[PDB]
């Protein structure tokens, strides 16, 4: 069972998964029926070529409690499928992320980075209970919800096959993205090597274009 | 590793699957977390509405021998993983479809059935030796086999969701589909309906647009 | 409608457009608007942002044999549609490879013997064809037989990013030859109607070999 806290309240926890790195070397070969020198040698020759359809045959299925901020950009992944919190048939919970004071420490502020950690807390307290007050009033959840801010907890179901994956690990395991989403990334190639090593070492070795997989140890 | 024999060669057999029922009930409450009433009355809920969205989260596996003519309908069905067998990391090999006297009995021919089955299997016996005559004369591969007929067996792998598994079945598994791959569906359908009972019950209750599956058991 | 001809009876032809290389400048900024803008295609070139490129798409009209159509239809991110003769008329024309296409090949028989071995099974299959619809088989069971250079034709609408992709993979000197005429015929169109996404392509992202 492998479930990894991120943020103050996220997890990216691993639901199931079907095949491993020899369910590529059988989709290439187009047999069921092997040799680890051969077919590690084929894993990274798929990778190294560029053919990366026999890695859709390794599928992944991840539950990830998020914020909004960051599902946001998650869900911009279509090759995948989603399955999110909305309170029709569980129950819905209400979280935020707030940013602890080292988040902000290297970059120049004015206020302390502990005051705007405060300042975040405050607004999201606020907001919050205005939702609940205008709830407790009689107002449908859809509307009184939209007072809620982005840093939001959300919870959802991805299913994902080994090849968008990758290309998810490209983008946001990258410094370029979002410190937050990083932290996501690296829970996902964290399993992802788990589950697949030769795949996971090939594609850093021949396909990976991001940075911090190159850097972290997952 | 179930496997259904079709046609003279063909067949479909299951590599892999990732869940069952329970990974559409998981996936729609959003849980990874014992009522198999509550839990099927979810399954026939979600397809009744069209919250599809769910079946996404069971994923199959298919090995598949099938001839060209059929591949080159399956592989239609974009929303799917294929990876069929080229030569580049394993032996090709060569095998024709010749249907039966049977698959002809229905229409009024003016040859009997069987003459249909020996004019069929004559052609690709001669395109056959013409493309191992051009092998042997040092015709490059590529081009030799664009003499062979469309009833070539080939074999992939097929990666699929149960969603898209359904909207295959629909299309495939209805009496309007080439009869050759509405006995490939029908096998889909077999090892569906083993692995998802309570999903393929309800799909067949609700989202079910064909005919084929309502009549053959 | 630009068409260009490929093999002995093929063709690729461009059935419509939408957009040109400022669709993807007015996609990146989400606005709606010269040398600023050719720099903005290379920037986001350069750094794999693809997504603007989306917002391009061709329509093609395209008549091959089918081993080509095969491979083509292998590319699932774009919208197919072949003539099935449900609601238009069925044609049938065969690709015979010339001579020319055998030399460099070291052959015990000439490449005129090859040409001529191909048109004869590619004749006695379609006249057997022919004989099996004259006696009353349907045509979905009596074509089984036809060899893979059947032409066929479709209509193929994709975005620049996918036609990108294509491009990498079939613009290049690893694919069959005939698939290579196909990919050229693509790219010129390409070319002509984005000229500065073409350039940027060619520039930074481009895998293959035959386009430079
Ligand atoms: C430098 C830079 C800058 C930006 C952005 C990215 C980058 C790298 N983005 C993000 C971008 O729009 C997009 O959300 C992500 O790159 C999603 O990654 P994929 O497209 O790989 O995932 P996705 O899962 O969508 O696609 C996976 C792969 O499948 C293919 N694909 C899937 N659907 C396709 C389709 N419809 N057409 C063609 N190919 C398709 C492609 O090969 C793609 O890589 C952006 N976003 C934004 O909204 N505004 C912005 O300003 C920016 N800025
Ligand atoms: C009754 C009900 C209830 C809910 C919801 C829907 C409905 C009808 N939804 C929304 C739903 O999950 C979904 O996000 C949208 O309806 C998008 O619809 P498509 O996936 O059809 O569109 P999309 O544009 O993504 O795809 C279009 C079509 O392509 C196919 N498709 C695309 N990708 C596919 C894939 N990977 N596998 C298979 N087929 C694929 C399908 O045929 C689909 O109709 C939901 N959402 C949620 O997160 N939580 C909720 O609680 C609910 N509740
Ligand atoms: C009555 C009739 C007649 C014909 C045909 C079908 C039918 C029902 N066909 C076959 C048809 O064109 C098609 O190739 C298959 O039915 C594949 O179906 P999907 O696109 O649903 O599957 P696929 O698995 O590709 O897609 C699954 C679902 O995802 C969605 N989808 C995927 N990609 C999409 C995209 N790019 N844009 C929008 N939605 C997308 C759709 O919701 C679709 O149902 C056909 N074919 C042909 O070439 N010529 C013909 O003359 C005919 N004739
Ligand atoms: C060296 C080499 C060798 C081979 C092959 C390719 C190469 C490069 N192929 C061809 C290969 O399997 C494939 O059909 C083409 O490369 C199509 O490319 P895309 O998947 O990019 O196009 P497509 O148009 O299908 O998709 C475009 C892009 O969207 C994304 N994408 C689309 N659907 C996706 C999905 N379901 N999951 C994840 N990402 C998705 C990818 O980013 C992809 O590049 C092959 N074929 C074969 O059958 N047998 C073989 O032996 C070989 N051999």
């Amino acid at each position: 069972h492998m479930k990894i806290d991120i943020l103050d309240k996220g997890f990216v926890e691993l639901v199931d998964v079907m095949g491993n790195d020899l369910s590529a070397v059988r989709a290439a070969r187009v047999s069921f029926d092997k040799d680890e020198e051969r077919d590690r040698h084929l894993i990274e020759y798929l990778m190294k070529h560029g053919h990366e359809t026999p890695f859709e045959h390794i599928v992944f299925t991840f539950h990830v409690k998020a914020p909004i901020f960051v599902a946001r950009q998650w869900f911009r992944h279509r090759i995948a499928s989603y399955n999110e919190l909305s309170g029709r048939y569980s129950k819905l919970s209400y979280e935020f992320y707030i940013p602890s004071p080292e988040r902000l420490e290297g970059y120049k502020t004015t206020i302390p980075p502990e005051r705007v950690t405060e300042k975040i807390s405050e607004i999201v307290d606020k907001a919050y209970r205005t939702y609940l007050e205008l709830i407790e009033s009689g107002v449908p959840r859809e509307v009184a919800r939209i007072v809620l801010p982005l840093n939001l907890y959300t919870r959802f179901f991805w299913t994902v096959n080994a090849r968008s994956l990758m290309n998810f690990l490209n983008l946001r395991a990258d410094s370029h993205a979002q410190w937050e989403i990083q932290q996501y990334a690296l829970a996902i190639a964290r399993i992802f090597k788990e589950k697949c090593p030769w795949t996971f070492e090939a594609f850093l070795k021949y396909a990976y274009k991001g940075d911090i997989l190159k850097e972290v140890q997952v």
